[PDB]
């Protein structure tokens, strides 16, 4: 809402064309570049309308049920902590604004409560909805200790405030991760604030036993009827890393035996699929880090994994891609930007894919921060599992992983770690899937 | 310190023995019940000291490593949004206190900004400061002077208070550098008054919606299991499932040395390297599930008329639960739901924390007789596939594990247990290893079982 309020209706405003254009107007669409012969400094943008992957009758149904499932999702994600709260001006209430948190069914002293010399009597009310208040300061009368509503009354202002330094909140009902919006009040004044109720996060620390690559890194791949390429890969890896474990997910119809020291071969139902096999491979990794390589890759003296290890050891990144070099001699890092822009409510949003990166990774020449990369990368195993390779993407997929991970996964890309590359209804289905899964109406590729 | 500050040193205080005992004193330990013959109303508590799984050397080492990796983890988790901020009393500054959020490298109008100063003054001025973004004011209110549009520091100056406040209604924040999930603590200020507040900078969460296809069980549910050289039990299981659910997919992870053929309609059989193990096989099975929900069953189970999956589906369809366990009935006729409570208590800094396991539940699940909320359950359960994958079956747990899953999920996974959905049950160095693993993984020194 931009429209001027009554109180300020008279006050004149000239719109800043430039800045108002920065706001999300929930009206995005996806348009193709003008067609024909291209121009040198222009990139051709091409649009995909995912709504056209449905029968117009089915489209309505899909949009409805997608909206319904989304409303359900909201209700199980969102917290009173996410409410817009406005701090009142000119209140004598001093209260914690953020960063007050308790474990479920635990207790804490509440910081920073006070009432800001000598009056009649001073009284403050505390109200909670998922917990109970407790504290005795000489001179101060308490009403409601061990209840959701607590009154503190004291002729001593210093006293009242000293007792406030000793006010405790206790979570009274068990929930996993929520919050309780408390009310702190005095005569003619009201303040809302939120205590977060949650468990501390699982830190998932790795035992240890430069860098021990065998201890830190598992190599994961997926193959299908390409045993020649796969064996060349394993041979090449062994030329530089003799004891690193290689996990191989395999959905071949008549699987050959693959074995050797530190190789683990997993057989899947014939044509179970690509991402399913990737999900399989990662689920078997016990090391801090996993390296994804395609079955058609070859290690060279340029595949210096230590450098990728270094990056993840020394930076907050979760995933760091290398570069893949074609036999044509060109090496790509496939640095991609993925952003979702708000579209019409219930049509869905618009995905924008474009080549590029966000910024250089300070301290690490040749490395940048981006949204997606080529399928040669080292990553924290847990973060990869957290995002997952959606087993439904069975045939042709790549960026969809980075899209599933978008914002959750800290992505980087280093050009100096290099691996060599050895020389439909599915499309429609994926369009329907991505429409539903990610609430998209369309996408542009660039 | 409990100690009073100088300002308040003169004030007398009574220690509530009862209340002080509620606080975390970072000093837990784990002690066994007395030995000998038990008494009827008493439950035997048994302690495990995890630290005894290491030599004094290794203990020292591991504590160090663990503390270092923990500090690392903290630094990549924690945010300015976690800082304690205290709202000033008697300030003319009105500002958003929580719930203001922007996507990285995007922009928003900042809600609720205003200066509630008294009218009559010669000039009104407000300062805005950011650290990861820049201010702009969209439409310009006539009478207001702006300094710093498109910079991290912005000044609004106006003779008219009305004008200033109208201008504040139009202030925008833009994120200027890309990060995935962080926050920026802004400063809003006027003469002799200061207000801090935090804008969260993050992407909206992946909603991961499932097409729906009362309830189509084949669409909503995949059944997952893991077997090892027990094809008799497994075939009985599949036969029993098919007696009630002809087209539900059964995913079977298998680490047998010489695997038999399992196949039949809607069966997916996955072969693992010999003896890769228990949780690894569970992790494998779940990684292959495409449905909104997964049902875990052991290879030694049997479906009966009592295995009415629809009821478990109903629970997850109608409640915020992520996982809902059933009951497993022994051939002795007793059915267990194995409702467990798991809690960690803060221990001495760098010895680690104490895990308390005890039989029990938190409360009844309102609206669903026979169902409770708890921390862990027996290995018969329906769950949201994504949440199960989010927690994972640690592939390191190769032999003997159960509650370890619920512990890995503790806090993250919303657990329920219904007594009325029932399945039948057909008639060391590794211990030390697991103890060392649990020590690091969960920063624990000891545990008690009850
Ligand atoms: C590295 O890990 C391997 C295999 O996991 C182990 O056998 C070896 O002792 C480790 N090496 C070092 C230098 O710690
Ligand atoms: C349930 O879903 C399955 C799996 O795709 C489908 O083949 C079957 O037709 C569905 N049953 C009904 C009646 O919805
Ligand atoms: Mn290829
Ligand atoms: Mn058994």
């Amino acid at each position: 809402d931009l429209a001027p309020e009554p109180r300020y209706a008279h006050i004149p405003v000239r719109i800043k064309e430039q800045v108002v254009g920065l706001l999300a107007w929930n009206n995005c669409s996806c348009e193709s570049s003008g067609g024909g012969l291209p121009l040198p400094f222009q990139k051709q943008v091409r649009a995909i309308d995912l709504t056209k992957a449905f029968d117009p009758a089915e489209l309505r149904a899909a949009s409805a049920t997608r909206e319904q499932e989304f409303q359900a999702f909201l209700s199980r994600s969102q917290s009173p902590a996410d409410q817009l709260l406005i701090a009142p001006a000119n209140s004598p209430l001093q209260y914690p604004l953020q960063g007050v948190e308790v474990q479920p069914l635990r207790s804490i002293l509440v910081p920073g409560l006070s009432l800001q010399s000598g009056q009649e009597v001073y009284q403050v009310n505390l109200t909670a909805s998922l917990g109970t208040w407790d504290v005795e300061v000489t001179g101060v009368t308490l009403t409601g200790e061990g209840q959701a509503d607590l009154t503190l009354v004291s002729p001593g202002l210093d006293q009242l405030n000293r007792q406030l330094q000793l006010v405790t909140y206790s979570s009274r009902s068990y929930q996993t991760n929520t919050a309780d919006t408390v009310r702190f009040s005095t005569e003619g004044h009201e303040a809302a604030f939120t205590i977060r109720i949650r468990h501390p996060p699982n830190p998932r620390l790795y035992p240890p036993g430069q860098y021990n690559i065998s201890a830190l890194v598992t190599i994961a791949t997926k193959t299908f009827l390409r045993y020649d390429r796969l064996r060349a890969l394993i041979t090449s890896i062994r030329r530089f890393y003799p004891t690193v474990t290689v996990v191989i997910a395999d959905d071949s119809d008549k699987p050959e035996r693959v074995s050797g020291p530190y190789v683990e071969h997993y057989l899947m139902p014939f044509g179970k699929g690509w991402f399913a096999g990737r999900n399989l491979a990662v689920s078997q990794v016990t090391t801090k880090y996993v390296l994804w390589v395609d079955d058609d890759f070859v290690f060279t003296a340029r595949t210096r994994l230590e450098r990728l290890v270094d990056v993840l050891e020394r930076t907050p990144l979760d995933l760091v891609g290398g570069a893949v070099r074609e036999i044509s001699g060109f090496a790509t890092t496939y640095r991609q930007l993925l952003s979702v822009e708000p579209g019409a409510p219930g049509l869905g949003n618009c995905l924008r894919q474009r080549r590029g990166f966000h910024h250089e990774l300070v301290g690490f020449p040749g490395c940048v921060v981006t949204d997606g990369v080529v399928n040669f990368f080292l990553a924290r195993t847990d973060k990869v599992r957290e995002v997952g390779f959606d087993p439904r993407l069975s045939r042709v997929a790549h960026l969809e992983f980075f899209l599933d991970g978008l914002g959750s996964l800290r992505v980087g890309s280093c050009s100096d770690v290099v691996v060599d590359h050895a020389s439909d209804e599915s499309q429609m289905a994926k369009h329907r899937l991505l429409f539903f899964k990610h609430r998209l109406q369309c996408m542009t590729s660039q």
